[PDB]
């Protein structure tokens, strides 16, 4: 049933996300990074349906899925509920481009678009620069021109067989906006000896908070308009605790454990605005996550992708992610002027996100994307 | 810290609620029932602070609390955040009345009001009927006259030493209202052979849903205005499955397990309107939950309640709960007329709550009250 399908998906995204997170963070020490394992699952599921033998089991194994039947049902169900998402602008695009002279299997192309919502199309790689321009134009179109230059013409060859591109963009609208006039330059500790002044938004907000000794950090959860999506922030107690937290976040359950500690309250939040853009070489990351055959000539066995079942493998896989976080939100400052209530003063703790922190977008109990911000 | 205090409270309310639920349901077979273990905890905590020896350990044991120090901190923290609660009208009143000729300990009375928010006061029980009228007037005042006749003059004696009264009232405002014009008489299966027609509200709503094989039921979670409180409904698959579910609900974790299955979706809900009013003899229930000394002359040892430390025990303890569930909600039908979107039609499953079901109000991850409705 749908309950079980949603569960399988949740579990799969959980372990895949943890795995992908460590890989990316490991290859980008001391740098801002944002990634999404969720946006990658569909194309990988579509690829598992097109493979046979070893490569196919590998993909399924890494996806933590039993078979093709269940794989189709999971993503179908997803695409039976995938429109916009309230309070946030979340765009995720996936597409597989294959050489011009390779006959596409008409059926697999149909299932591709409706089941996995990820398309397949021919492009002439022989004209590399033109092909890159073509691939980059489609992405610009899928992201309101928010994302550009996903694939560099150089990275393409005249002999390229196929390329998988993945793009994800995000900007959200806070359930309760921050007042732009209140934003000011405040200290941010990049390292135990380096401090910079970055624009920091200030506001009193109802959040979900929790002290987490296990992760030696503080967890905060802020919600966006509509109350369907939320931004999770984990702030290590120490200035250099960010790496220690990353190691802990490997276990796909550390996050679940921390969330069990969450409780509702009010705090004065000091949160830096930030925009992170990351280009991830999925070929490098996935290979380190034990998905290699798919990228090995004469080993991929994508015998269901082409009509002639000609041998084909993936030459390059690229994910480009751009995240934007600012004051935008509902209910302007002067909404209800004078709220006449008790003359008293409750204590409102001050939560200052002024050290390298981890963040993650949560939608329908699934992490849409995650990352670390070490330099706003 | 507050994180740990909230946790202890959650755990305590969880096991106490389960325990109290079975007791009440057991003594009221085939009847509507609503109860609240949460509203009872504070007065029991205040009573644990006033006791010594065995009676004191008993109370603490049942409260699943370590000591007086932690007990005070838990409820203090609670009363450091207890005002109204968004989208719902939730009133909970507690008070201890003691005979007129018993000198109250001035200090314990102070701590009573601020820490536990439960008052203590003298009343002349010698004039039973007048005392009952006095106790019933205060309750009416605490509940906007919503609740009356909590204590019957008969139940009081001229020799009564003390009485604990507990009252809880509730009415909520749905995040998305039901259309009154849409409400109609529909079938409700009271038993496998009896069917009646009760007013049933109909509406398409975004909810949290899950099929729960363990409990052989369907779980639904609807939210109220503000998104802080939610109504949990567990509908057994079978018409007579209600009793089987009650047995399962004894384990304070069955509910937690079921909630892990919840996922967001849209359904067409058919929910009967209903109002349940229950008068529970807390003396009978609590005694069955191993809290006896507190009600035994020469065994209570409430040596901190009176200035002269005179011997005193509780003669009667009464909880009266009144729950109201109807169409009231935010955003009237004609809010945004014509919402111009795709011409298509998604499938929206039909969820018909037409058999004896369990319900529970969840606020800040704590069940404010729970019960069963077998006859709307």
């Amino acid at each position: 049933g749908e309950t079980d399908l949603q569960k399988i998906l949740r579990e799969s995204n959980d372990q895949f996300t943890a795995q992908m997170f460590s890989e990316v963070v490991k290859a980008n020490p001391g740098q801002n990074v944002v990634l999404s394992a969720f946006s990658v699952l569909p194309p990988l599921g579509q690829l598992a349906l097109a493979s046979v033998g070893e490569s196919h089991d590998e993909l399924l194994r890494a996806l933590a899925l039993p078979n093709d039947n269940v794989t189709k049902d999971v993503f179908a169900d997803l695409n039976r509920g995938v429109r916009a998402v309230k309070g946030v602008d979340l765009k995720m695009a996936s597409k597989i481009y294959v050489a011009k002279g390779l006959e596409l299997n008409d059926d697999f192309a149909a299932v591709s678009r409706d089941v996995f919502g990820s398309e397949v199309q021919n492009v002439d790689f022989v004209k590399s620069v033109e092909a890159a321009g073509a691939i980059n134009k489609w992405v610009e179109d899928q992201t309101n021109n928010r994302i550009k230059n996903l694939v560099d013409p150089d990275a393409l060859d005249e002999t390229t067989r196929s390329v998988l591109v993945n793009a994800i963009y995000f900007k959200g609208s806070w359930k309760d906006k921050f007042n732009k006039e209140r934003t000011m330059d405040r200290d941010f500790h990049v390292s135990k000896d380096k401090t910079i002044k970055v624009p920091t938004m200030i506001g009193k907000k109802d959040v979900r908070y929790a002290d987490v000794p296990e992760l030696d950090a503080k967890m905060i959860e802020m919600s966006y308009e509509g109350d369907q999506a939320s931004m999770i922030i984990i702030l290590p107690n120490q200035v250099d605790g960010i790496t220690a937290l990353e190691q802990k976040l490997k276990d796909p359950k550390a996050l679940s454990r921390a969330e069990e500690r969450l409780y509702n309250t009010e705090v004065e939040i000091y949160l830096p605005k930030f925009k992170i853009e990351t280009t991830t070489d999925l070929k490098e990351v996935l290979s380190n996550m034990n998905i290699k055959k798919l990228f090995t000539p004469g080993a991929a066995r994508l015998e269901n992708l082409l009509k002639t079942k000609e041998s084909l493998y993936v030459d390059a896989a690229i994910q480009k992610a751009f995240i934007e976080v600012n004051e935008e939100g509902a209910e302007a400052a002067a909404a209800n002027a004078f709220k006449i209530t008790t003359y008293s003063f409750h204590f409102v703790p001050k939560v200052e996100i002024n050290k390298p922190f981890f963040f993650s977008l949560k939608y329908n109990r699934n992490s849409m994307f995650s990352g670390v911000c070490v330099q706003p």
